[PDB]
This record gives C-alpha cells, structure tokens and sequence, in this order.
C-alpha cells in the first residue's frame, strides 16, 4: 500500500546508517545536495532524483534548488518518527506554519 | 495538496460537529455519517469523498470494515485534530496495527 510508516520502527533498516544511504547516490549532480538528503533520512531509488526516507518510507522527486531536504520531509511526511527524533517538534511546527502560511497567502 | 500539520484548522468553517453533519444530507454509503463527523470529516457531495476540516486530508471509497478514525490516522497521521482527540498512543496502535496487517498476509 501507499501509506506512510508512522511507527518507531524503520521501514528499511538496511538504510538506517548514513554511510549506507550515501553510497546509494553515487555520482549525483541534481539541483539538491546528496549529503544533505542522506542526513535527512533519504537514500536514492536509482532512477531520476527519486529518494525515499529509510524510516517512514516516504518518497520524493523533482528537486528544485530552493527545496530543502528536511523541509520537504516535514511537508509531505509529518508523521515520520525519524524526522521527529532528529529535528524535534518546535522546529517541526514552525516549518508547518511556514508552509501553511504560504499556501494561505499568495495562493 | 500537502496536508495541514499545524494546530490551526485548514477549513475553520467546518470546525463544528453541527456544520460537518449538515454537509452529508441523506447518506447512502456504508460508513456512518456521525462517526465520520466526530472524526473531523465532512462530505464533498461527490460520492463518498470526505475531508478533515483540520488537516484537509481526503478519503474515498468507504468499505463497511473501514473506521473513520483508523483511516484518518493511517493516511493523515500529522493531523493535530486527530492528535488532540485520540492521543499519540492511539495513533501508534493504529500504525503498528496496519504495518503488521501488511506483513502477515504475504
Ligand atoms: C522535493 C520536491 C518534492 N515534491 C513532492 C513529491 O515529490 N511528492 C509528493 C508526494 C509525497 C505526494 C509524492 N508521492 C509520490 C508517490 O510515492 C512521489 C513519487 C515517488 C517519489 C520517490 C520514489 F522513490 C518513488 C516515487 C512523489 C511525491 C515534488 C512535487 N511533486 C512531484 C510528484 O508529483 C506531485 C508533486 C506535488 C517537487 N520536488
Ligand atoms: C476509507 C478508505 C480510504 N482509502 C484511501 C484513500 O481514499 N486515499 C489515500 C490517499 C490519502 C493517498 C488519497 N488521496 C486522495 C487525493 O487527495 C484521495 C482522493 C480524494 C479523497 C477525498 C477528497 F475530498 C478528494 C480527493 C483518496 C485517497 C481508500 C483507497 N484509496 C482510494 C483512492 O485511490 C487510492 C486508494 C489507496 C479506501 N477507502
Ligand atoms: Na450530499
Ligand atoms: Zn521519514
Ligand atoms: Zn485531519
């Protein structure tokens, strides 16, 4: 099924280490930075710039220069327990507020 | 299109049980309209499409075995209404449950 892992157990424990995740990108000259994706929980799927969070399983693609790994992780997979552990709710809410503001302003 | 994870509801006009209830009208679908309302959902008037007033998360194609709260948690686990009403341990229960549901059947 599509649905995102909101348990405290990672969906892909084989990608639980940074170094495991880093290797998946290989050479990588997409708009957004591979080290920063890896720190944000992501590993490469091996097609385009598709990445998945090792924990929540959540997938993201089509990275723009202005799109931040942690920020996009929170936008789209807010139930992620890796996210919650690494950044912690005060960060997490401010970024939700930031997003939900933009969506309720120019849009 | 991304789900609202703030403590402020995306559709405050549907914040009241009363107001959500009125959206259904005569409801022919397999899931109970009051259970849906209590769980934050209101109807679009397009088949059994509903959305949470707070997170804005949409759900459709309701089978008889699908509970509003469980589905809310499955698909929109960041919803703060959900968090306020059920607690995180309820949410975890549901997710622990669905993951393990997946795993036994294969
Ligand atoms: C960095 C940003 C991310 N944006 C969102 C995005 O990437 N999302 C949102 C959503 C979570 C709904 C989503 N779900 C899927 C399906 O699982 C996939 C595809 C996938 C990704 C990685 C994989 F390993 C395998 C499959 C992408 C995606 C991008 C904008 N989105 C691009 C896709 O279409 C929608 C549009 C809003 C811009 N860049
Ligand atoms: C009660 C259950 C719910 N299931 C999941 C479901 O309904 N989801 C999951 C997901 C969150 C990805 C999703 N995103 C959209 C797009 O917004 C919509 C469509 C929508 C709903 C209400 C609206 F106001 C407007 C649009 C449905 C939907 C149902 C199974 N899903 C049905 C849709 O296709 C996928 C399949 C897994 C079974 N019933
Ligand atoms: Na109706
Ligand atoms: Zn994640
Ligand atoms: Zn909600």
């Amino acid at each position: 099924m599509n649905f995102p892992n909101s348990t405290n157990l990672p969906r892909n424990p084989s990608m639980a280490d940074y170094e495991a995740r880093i290797f998946t990108f290989g050479t990588w000259i997409y708009s957004v930075n591979k080290e920063q994706l890896a720190r944000a929980g992501f590993y490469a799927l091996g097609e385009g710039d598709k990445v998945k969070c090792f924990h929540c399983g959540g997938g993201l693609t089509d990275w723009k220069p202005s799109e931040d790994p942690w920020e996009q992780h929170a936008k789209w997979y807010p139930g992620c327990k890796y996210l919650l552990e690494q950044k912690g709710q005060e960060y997490i809410n401010n970024i939700h507020l930031t997003h939900s503001l933009e969506e309720c302003l120019v849009r």
